[PDB]
């Protein structure tokens, strides 16, 4: 009998998901900082796991990873993660998802309001409006080195590859 | 001949080393035409002057003794005769031909927007320019387009045809 058991919820990029966490398969990039209740996928979408007392009670329930062997150092490896949620009467629900380690971290660009995202080119210390624009939800490679000019931070990006992002001269304001 | 007035001209500010006599110019339908100072179809200012003689650069009086030019209809030509007079009363005349042409400018259509964005191109980078045009504006367009990221751009200038070749003001073609 399941109805009194904890319910495991998840959000992807802020949006509650209707599919069960159990049996999900995620991509995570080599070198990413992975926590089984809060991690970032290969495309840069934040995934957050949480739980409630039951299907009919949204009150917070405790949830923890009872098995998290995940290691992000090497691509082409997968790991299963098992979560267990426990309610106040001590009833349990577990969910198991699979994490695939992939090569590259992309980031998802959020206009946070606007449909359109402005880009810039930097020449010496002059920042010029570029004609290229991105749409909210576009996925790009981002160079690891930001640049600050007139007290504003900029990140160098490319839809092609990480290496291209290091010299693309297409910049967005850092979030 | 040497004691007679000499007729000079400039095009876009540069003194010309060809006689004004026998020149053929293009002038755009609808333009204001003055035979001593006018703007050709490509936007270059042409200015006529005269001097007392081959060796005396002192100003000499020059006027159109025959100017039937009418710019209202393209495909018509007119001859213009200029006569210069020196202070001893010696005369020189020059005759040039004016062709009335249709506009050598193109019209920019915003296809919706009142404003038309322009760009600057450096290598393969396209940057937003601050210059804007209004729908219906007329500009000179360079004959060489440039394509970047599969988008075609045309290089333009409101001033002259020649300026459009190096303005670094571009619009999206068509
Ligand atoms: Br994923
Ligand atoms: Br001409
Ligand atoms: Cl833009
Ligand atoms: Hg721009």
């Amino acid at each position: 009998d399941t109805t009194q058991n904890p319910q495991i919820n998840w959000t992807k990029g802020g949006q509650a998901q209707s599919s069960s966490l159990n049996g999900q398969v995620f991509q995570v990039a080599v070198g990413s900082n992975f926590n089984p209740l809060n991690f970032t996928n290969s495309n840069g979408e934040n995934i957050i796991v949480s739980a409630q007392q039951s299907k009919n009670n949204t009150t917070f329930a405790s949830i923890e990873a009872t098995s998290n062997p995940v290691n992000t150092s090497e691509a082409g490896r997968y790991y299963n993660v098992t979560l267990t949620a426990t309610g106040n009467t001590g009833k349990k629900t577990t969910a198991t998802y699979t994490v695939l380690i992939t090569s590259s971290q992309k980031q998802t660009l959020y206009g946070n309001g606007e449909s359109t995202i402005s880009t810039y080119s930097i020449y010496g210390n002059n920042v010029l409006c570029n004609s290229t624009t991105f749409k909210d939800g576009d996925q790009v490679y981002v160079s690891d080195q930001t640049k600050t000019v007139g007290g504003v931070s900029y990140s160098q990006v490319s839809p092609k590859s990480k290496n291209d992002a290091n010299s693309s001269n297409i910049w967005v304001k850092t979030s």
